[PDB]
RNA sequence: AGGUAA
């Protein structure tokens, strides 16, 4: 369930609700 | 839990 950030392409651990690197929320699309 | 290698 890891997820890729639309904004910076970082692959975020499933448990994160915001990107680890750029802080963009998972729902921000 | 675990972060840059994904
Ligand atoms: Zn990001």
């Amino acid at each position: 369930n890891d997820w890729q950030c639309k904004t910076c392409s970082n692959v975020n651990w499933a448990r994160r609700s915001e990107c680890n690197m750029c802080n963009t929320p998972k729902y921000a699309k």
